């Protein structure tokens, strides 16, 4: 229902504790599951590495070796084995997570199944930013917060897996000034009110038509992802009813306006978000600046109204 939903996206996300023995993993996500076909029950607790066999490429795996000994990023294409004995090329990017604490404690390792064959488009490439992209922003993401130390820890990396759905949404989009906007974030709407919504929510969504980079489209999709899921999780705590509206308009000057409204609860006073709040808060003004843009927010119980300027004319020269 959600498993394979979730699972048909292209990235796969690990998370290992090399500070234990023999590296184990602590977390893997449902790509991982749908990859490999090893559960997560099955995998947890047991070293990576029985994804390798007979073709695996010893030299790649002496440095995938070396660079978890150097706490250093690495990026190979490697031969892997699914559970069921199906071989495949993996390519596969990772380097330390770096917590609150420790910067080498943790590894993250994305994979993405290239097929079977027995090369590089320019396709290929602009794939291969998206991975750097998606272990770029969780990076970001867990330098704030602080790995705790089974459920509940799967929470915590639920979470941040989470995020990185407009790259994932992203990617599908890539594989298909390139990217279709309004199109991208139509998709990025019906998968959050799909997750974070339900009957009484209606959302609409007013794209133009213009395509943008790639760069700025994964910013554009992780901002909007925030804001929206905010709406259908805040704005209607004490309410019974309400509406969110999507809007993506282009003006002059290629400026890009996004804005996010609700007629729902109004964020309180005292806060002054996204200036005060959580995870959420943070993940937007660091995406925000990024992307040299400017947000706005006008309160009350007759709702909350988010609007983001992002200039399209000054993307190449960023
Ligand atoms: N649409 C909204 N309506 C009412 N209150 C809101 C709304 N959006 C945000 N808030 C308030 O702003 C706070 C900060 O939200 P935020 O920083 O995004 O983190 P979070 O939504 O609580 N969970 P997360 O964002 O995933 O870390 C929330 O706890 C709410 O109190
Ligand atoms: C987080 C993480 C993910 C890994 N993922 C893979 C993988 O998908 N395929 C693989 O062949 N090796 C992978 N490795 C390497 C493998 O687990 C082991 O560390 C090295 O092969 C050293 O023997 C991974 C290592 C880490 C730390
Ligand atoms: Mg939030």
């Amino acid at each position: 229902h959600d498993k394979e939903a979730w699972g048909r996206l292209p990235f796969s996300l690990t998370i290992a504790d090399i500070s234990q023995d023999d590296e184990p993993l602590i977390y893997v996500n449902r790509a991982f599951e749908q990859m490999t076909g090893y559960s997560r029950s099955s995998v947890v607790g047991r070293n990576c590495r029985f994804l390798q066999g007979e073709k695996t490429d010893p030299g790649a795996v002496e440095r995938l070796a070396k660079a978890i000994r150097n706490c250093e990023e690495v990026e190979e294409t490697i031969y892997n084995y699914r559970a069921d004995g199906e071989g495949f090329w993996n390519h596969l990017l990772m380097g330390p997570l770096e917590d609150q604490d420790e910067k080498c404690r943790y590894f993250v390792g994305i994979q993405v199944d290239m097929g079977q064959s027995e090369r590089a488009t320019e396709l290929d490439r602009q794939l291969a930013e998206v991975q750097h992209r998606v272990k770029n922003h969780l990076a970001m993401i867990v330098s704030m917060i602080r790995i705790q130390s089974a459920g509940g820890v799967g929470s915590q990396f639920d979470s941040l897996s989470r995020r990185v759905e407009a790259l994932q949404l992203l990617y599908q989009e890539m594989d298909i000034k390139i990217i279709p906007l309004g199109a991208y974030l139509g998709r990025i709407a019906s998968a959050i009110n799909h997750i974070d919504g339900r009957g009484a929510i209606k959302v609409n969504v007013q794209a133009d038509t213009v395509d943008v980079p790639v760069e700025t489209a994964g910013r554009i999709g992780l901002l909007v992802s925030e804001v929206l899921t905010n709406a259908l999780q805040h704005a209607f705590s004490d309410r019974a009813s309400g509406v969110v509206q999507l809007r993506s308009s282009v003006m002059s000057g290629e400026q890009l306006r996004v804005t996010v409204e609700d007629d729902g609860r109004g964020i309180p006073e005292d806060c002054d978000w996204p200036n005060e709040g959580n995870l959420g808060s943070r993940i937007v003004r660091q995406l925000v600046q990024g992307l040299g843009a400017e947000l706005n927010v006008t309160r009350g119980g007759t709702g909350t109204i988010v609007n983001i300027d992002i200039p399209l004319s000054q993307q190449k020269t960023l």
